[PDB]
């Protein structure tokens, strides 16, 4: 039921789009969130979802932390995706302006690997500082399984479209 996206690869989907907007409409098996270590929801992709869930994702996520401790970078975990999806993935890439290493994008791309279609935002991007042409392009590289790419700003969209080799 995913609508509108322009076809990159095999597998590899993009559009330009509110990625809260398209999972309500949508209500995909899994959403991806732009975690932190934390799962603390506070701006970017993170702080929209979780304001659409009314702060839901937020109270589950803070038991989650209180019983599990902080993700790694580069790793995931699964929790409710609320009135937004069945599961939100949270997958922490890393954080360019937390001076993270980009290399773990690759580790935090391969969890979408563990779910056969997503609708997942560019990991690293917007507010964690990574090129968003490198996001997508390690995306492509390392997910196997079906990905639909929702990017909320159409200038990067178009950027990331036209230059995609
Ligand atoms: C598994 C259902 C979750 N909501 C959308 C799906 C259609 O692609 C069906």
């Amino acid at each position: 039921s995913f609508s509108g996206y322009l076809k990159l690869t095999d597998n590899v989907y993009i559009k330009n789009a509110d990625i809260v907007e398209e999972a309500k409409k949508v209500k995909p098996t899994v959403v991806v969130n732009a975690a932190n270590v934390y799962l603390k929801h506070g701006g970017g992709v993170a702080g929209a979802l979780n304001k659409a869930t009314n702060n839901a994702m937020q109270v589950e996520s803070d038991d989650y932390i209180a019983t599990n401790g902080p993700l790694k970078v580069g790793g995931s975990c699964v929790l409710s995706g609320h009135n937004l999806a069945k599961h939100c993935l949270h997958v922490v890439g890393p954080n360019v302006n937390k001076g993270e290493d980009i290399q773990l994008l690759k580790s935090a791309y391969e969890n979408f690997n563990q779910h056969e279609v997503l609708l997942a935002p560019l990991l690293s991007a917007g507010i964690f500082g990574a090129d968003p042409i490198h996001s997508l392009r390690v995306c492509v590289d390392t997910v196997r399984t079906n990905v639909y790419l929702a990017v909320f700003d159409k200038n990067l969209y178009d950027k990331l479209v036209s230059s995609f080799l």
